[PDB]
């Protein structure tokens, strides 16, 4: 509705947010134009918006947002010279014009990777002009990530602003700042990866699969909501997810805004944890509702045995509307289990489905599916035990040593993966342990699921078009519900031919003593991987012995008079003895 949509958007978003969003929008299309050009564009658009705010009847104010945005894009002088055929989109009637612009966004613009400046430099730039400093980076990230949901970039921005504001006036600027920048950076990459994984998953596995996932996730989140409400929400969420995957900012923003609005106007039928965020500005509503903690589930809910196993109408109810019945099963199981990963829940539903498909065709269905819940136990226990053993291992080893244990275990399983990748995945997996094991058992599986989906997705992306193992491909292309267990099922590669010994690979220098904590760990874990690759049959026990000799080697040589030679000569003996021990 509204006479002037731009005026309406300006009034609701507020000038500052409007300007930041217009900047992101333009940067995501004019990925090659300079920052100053974008600033000029934003000011021009904002000044126009203001005329509309002052008067909805002002000239051009009644044009749609897409029309106005596309027109502005087409007034860019160097459009054809810089963007080639994208300039051809201007010859199209708006509707088709927007689609054309959308399809011309470059998800890999081949721009130089952003590098973190020195703390003193960053902080000083921040101080000299926070606005420009922040907007400059907002522009650099946006143009490198067209498709990254614009509003979400605004949330990251405000978090960076806070990080710099607090850390740049602290006693130990770097100690304060860097960890925060590391976190933001990681969350950013993860969010981007997550956004792509979800759309890729929708594409490959279909809408039904997404709806199943949605029923489970929404049910854990809103356990007190009726199934019909959850069902309605899954339909709306599927639409938002599908349209947001199409990529148009406005269409996606309006869909999310619509859903958030519906949710907020129906809190009594959805959850008691939404008050604080249903009071938030339109811009932040959906984002905040998306992070709302699970509502508390209804007290002493009955077992599902009655309706899904004991009832005489099980097969009758199932056959009449299979997906609806399975959806009900999933909703009842999930609302009761916020402690399960969504995929575990999907494996339980699939198991139930398979049994009903088999049993309902039997002469006497009930006799056949009577013990279906028994089939659930082993499925639930697998992740549960895996988390127990890993958190127990982590608690007795520490993050670093924990990563190293994973490093050796995975290298042995897939020795063909590149060393840098084995190190990175192992380290990241070590962190998920450090992060999730800090949660009580009740919240560990969902945590692991969320973080592992990131780490494993990244591994899969790297393996994609850089494959080295059919088994990794299998796990990466299999159903997302069988992804993690598939990786867990990898066995030691016994066909792996030991990698020839490379002297250079096992030669260390005094510089190792001056590297940062991170750089040092990476050098050691890198050498550890190469060690396992060269001696794949070396037992974890034999490896520890060599690791201890090495540990004593670096320590009992980094701090020992003027010696840049106790690495060369003492290293020669270490390598010689190790080759013997592992021979
Ligand atoms: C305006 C606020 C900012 C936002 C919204 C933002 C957002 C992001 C996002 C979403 C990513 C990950 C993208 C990916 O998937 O690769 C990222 C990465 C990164 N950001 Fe920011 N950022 C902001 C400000 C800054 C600032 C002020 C700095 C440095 C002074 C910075 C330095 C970096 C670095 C070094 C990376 C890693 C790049 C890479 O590994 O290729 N960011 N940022
Ligand atoms: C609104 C109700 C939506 C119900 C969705 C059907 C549920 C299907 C459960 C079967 C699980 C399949 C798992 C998978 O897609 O990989
Ligand atoms: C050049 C025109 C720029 C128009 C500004 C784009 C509108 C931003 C919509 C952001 C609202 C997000 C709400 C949500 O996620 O629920
Ligand atoms: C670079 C390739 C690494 C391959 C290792 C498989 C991926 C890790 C399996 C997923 C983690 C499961 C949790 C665990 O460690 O028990
Ligand atoms: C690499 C260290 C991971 C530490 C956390 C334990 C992870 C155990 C796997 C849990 C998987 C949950 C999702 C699923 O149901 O498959
Ligand atoms: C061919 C023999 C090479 C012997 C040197 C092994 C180097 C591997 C370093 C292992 C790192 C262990 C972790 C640590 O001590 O911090």
């Amino acid at each position: 509705a509204h006479k002037s949509e731009v005026a309406h958007r300006f009034k609701d978003l507020g000038e500052e947010n409007f300007k930041a969003l217009v900047l992101i929008a333009f940067a995501q299309y004019l990925q090659q134009c300079p920052f100053e050009d974008h600033v000029k564009l934003v000011n021009e658009v904002t000044e126009f918006a203001k005329t509309c705010v002052a008067d909805e009847s002002a000239e051009n104010c009644d044009k749609s947002l897409h029309t106005l945005f596309g027109d502005k894009l087409c007034t860019v002088a160097t459009l054809r010279e810089t963007y080639g055929e994208m300039a051809d989109c201007c010859a199209k009637q708006e509707p088709e014009r927007n689609e054309c612009f959308l399809q011309h966004k470059d998800d890999n613009p081949n721009l130089p990777r952003l590098v973190r400046p020195e703390v003193d430099v960053m902080c000083t730039a921040f101080h000299d002009n926070e606005e420009t400093f922040l907007k400059k980076y907002l522009y650099e990230i946006a143009r490198r990530h067209p498709y990254f949901y614009a509003p979400e970039l605004l949330f990251f921005a405000k978090r960076y602003k806070a990080a710099f504001t607090e850390c740049c006036q602290a006693a130990d600027k770097a100690a304060c700042l860097l960890p925060k920048l590391d976190e933001l950076r990681d969350e950013g990459k993860a969010s981007s990866a997550k956004q792509r994984l979800k759309c890729a998953s929708l594409q490959k596995f279909g809408e039904r699969a997404f709806k199943a996932w949605a029923v489970a996730r929404l049910s854990q989140r809103f356990p007190k909501a009726e199934f019909a409400e959850v069902s309605k929400l899954v339909t709306d969420l599927t639409k938002v997810h599908t349209e947001c995957c199409h990529g148009d900012l406005l269409e996606c923003a309006d869909d999310r805004a619509d859903l958030a609005k519906y949710i907020c106007e129906n809190q009594d039928s959805i959850s008691s944890k939404l008050k604080e965020c249903c009071e938030k500005p339109l811009l932040e509503k959906s984002h905040c509702i998306a992070e709302v903690e699970n509502d508390e589930m209804p007290a002493d809910l009955p077992s599902l045995a009655a309706d899904f196993v004991e009832s005489k109408d099980v097969c009758k109810n199932y056959a009449e509307a299979k997906d609806v019945f399975l959806g009900m099963f999933l909703y009842e199981y999930a609302r009761r289990h916020p402690d399960y990963s969504v995929v575990l829940l999907l494996r339980l539903a699939k198991t139930y489905e398979t049994t009903l498909e088999k049993c309902c065709a039997a002469a006497d269905p009930h006799e056949c599916y009577a013990k279906v819940f028994d089939e659930f136990k082993p499925l639930v226990e697998e992740p549960q035990n895996l988390i127990k053993q890993n958190c127990e291992l982590f608690e007795q080893l520490g993050e670093y040593k924990f990563q190293n244990a994973l490093l050796v275990r995975y290298t042995k399983k897939v020795p063909q993966v590149s060393t840098p990748t084995l190190v990175e995945v192992s380290r990241n997996l070590g962190k998920v342990g450090s992060k999730c094991c800090k949660h009580p058992e009740a919240k560990r599986m969902p945590c692991a699921e969320d973080y592992l989906s990131v780490v494993l997705n990244q591994l899969c992306v790297l393996h994609e078009k850089t494959p080295v193992s059919d088994r990794v491909t299998k796990c990466c292309t299999e159903s997302l519900v069988n992804r993690r267990p598939c990786f867990s099922a990898l066995e030691v590669d016994e066909t792996y031919v030991p990698k020839e010994f490379n002297a250079e690979t096992f030669t260390f220098h005094a510089d190792i003593c001056t590297l940062s904590e991170k750089e040092r760990q990476i050098k050691k874990q890198t050498a550890l991987v190469e060690l396992v690759k060269h001696k794949p049959k070396a037992t974890k026990e034999q490896l520890k012995a060599v690791m201890d000799d090495f540990a004593a080697f670096v320590e009992k040589c980094c701090k020992a008079d003027d010696k840049e030679t106790c690495f060369a000569e003492e290293g020669k003996k270490l390598v010689a003895a190790s080759q013997a021990a592992l021979g």
